[PDB]
C-alpha cells in the first residue's frame, strides 16, 4: 500500500505544485470555486490519478502520510487543497532564469516511450520537478523532452555525463538555452 500511496502523493503534489499549478487552466479555475478546496470527485477525473485509484479513502490516507505537507485534507475528507500557508512562488525574472538554467533538452527516446518509462529512466539521474514530453501538431510524441531538475547542480551533472543512453539509443542532451 505504501508504494501506491507514494505514487498518489507524488501525482497529486505534482498537480498542485509550483510548476504545474501556474499553468493548469482547469485546476486554477477549480481552486477559485471554494477557497482552494477541490472535491475528490473532481480529482479522480484527472487521468493519471484515476489510473492509480478512485477510492477517496485511499487518496486521503496517502496524503495524510505525505512528507511534503503541501496538501490539506478537509474535515469530512471529501476535499483537498494546496495549503494556504504554502503560497505559489513569485514569478520574477530571476525565478524564470533560475528555472531555465536547470532545464534540460533531451532527444533520442523512441516515439512510443511513455511518461512512466521516462520517469523511471530519470529516477537515477537526479531529482526532477517536471518532464515535458514534446509533441507534434497531431499530438504524437516527438522523441524529445524538456526536464526541469531540482538544482543547476543536478542539471549540470546530468548534462556533463557523457555517453548517456535510453536503453541502447544514444541521446542528444543540451541545456534548454543551448537548444
Amino acid at each position: 500500500m505504501a508504494a501506491l500511496e507514494a505514487k498518489i502523493c507524488h501525482q497529486i503534489e505534482y498537480y498542485f505544485g509550483d510548476f504545474n499549478l501556474p499553468r493548469d487552466k482547469f485546476l486554477k479555475e477549480q481552486i477559485k470555486l471554494d477557497e482552494g478546496w477541490v472535491p475528490l470527485e473532481i480529482m479522480i477525473k484527472f487521468n493519471r490519478l484515476n489510473r492509480l485509484t478512485t477510492d477517496f479513502n485511499v487518496i486521503v490516507e496517502a496524503l495524510s502520510k505525505s512528507k511534503a505537507e503541501l496538501m490539506e485534507i478537509s474535515e469530512d475528507k471529501t476535499k483537498i487543497r494546496r495549503s494556504p500557508s504554502k503560497p505559489l512562488p513569485e514569478v520574477t525574472d530571476e525565478y524564470k532564469n533560475d528555472v531555465k538554467n536547470r532545464s534540460v533538452y533531451i532527444k533520442g527516446f523512441p516515439t512510443d516511450a511513455t511518461l512512466d518509462d521516462i520517469k523511471e529512466w530519470l529516477e537515477d539521474k537526479g531529482q526532477v520537478l517536471n518532464i515535458q514530453m514534446r509533441r507534434t501538431l497531431h499530438k504524437a510524441f516527438k522523441g524529445s523532452i524538456f526536464v526541469v531538475f531540482d538544482s543547476i547542480e543536478s542539471a549540470k551533472k546530468f548534462v556533463e555525463t557523457p555517453g548517456q543512453k535510453y536503453k541502447e539509443t544514444d541521446l542528444l542532451i543540451l541545456f534548454k538555452d543551448d537548444y
